[PDB]
């Protein structure tokens, strides 16, 4: 058995769409991401009235790929005030640093069966950018994408 995630209470996840696949290897490389304005604020309250006291996962997919293709961990607050055009379209204002844990791809067809009750129950490979994952559904998708091969 796998019961790494019992118990875990302190934890907050959000569903990171990408329309780019050069910003996945971006963020890859250098462990720093971007979201929309509202997007930015959501992850930016979740990481500072966590306060250290659990993880805020980031479970990354490329629009329209089909699959999900890796987890990272939020690691810093929100700067809104950085260098701009450093992706691939000139939307996005800001960074925060990430830090990668899992880079691989899992088919939509392994994580679809799980639905999100605070997205009118729809599954969670139908998210947009910044959906929160409640944590319950969240374990679930973690333990998948772990144990995929
Ligand atoms: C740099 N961040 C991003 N890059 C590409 N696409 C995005 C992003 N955020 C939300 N969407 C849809
Ligand atoms: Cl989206
Ligand atoms: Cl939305
Ligand atoms: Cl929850």
């Amino acid at each position: 058995e796998n019961l790494y995630f019992q118990h875990m209470k302190h934890g907050r996840v959000f569903i990171i769409k990408s329309y780019s696949e050069d910003d996945i290897h971006r963020s890859i490389k250098y462990n720093i991401w971007c979201s929309t304005e509202h997007g930015n604020k959501r992850l930016d309250a979740a990481y500072r009235s966590m306060n250290g006291k659990g993880p805020v996962y980031l479970l990354f997919s490329v629009n329209g790929s089909g699959h999900f293709c890796g987890v990272a961990e939020m690691k810093s607050a929100v700067d809104y005030n950085t260098c701009a055009g450093v992706w691939s379209q000139d939307k996005w204002k800001g960074r925060f640093d990430v830090r990668w844990i899992f880079v691989k791809d899992v088919p939509n067809s392994q994580l679809r069966h799980i639905r999100l009750e605070n997205n009118e129950n729809k599954p969670v490979t139908n998210s947009r950018d910044t959906q929160e994952v409640p944590l319950e559904k969240a374990k679930q998708v973690l333990k998948i994408i772990a144990s995929y091969k």
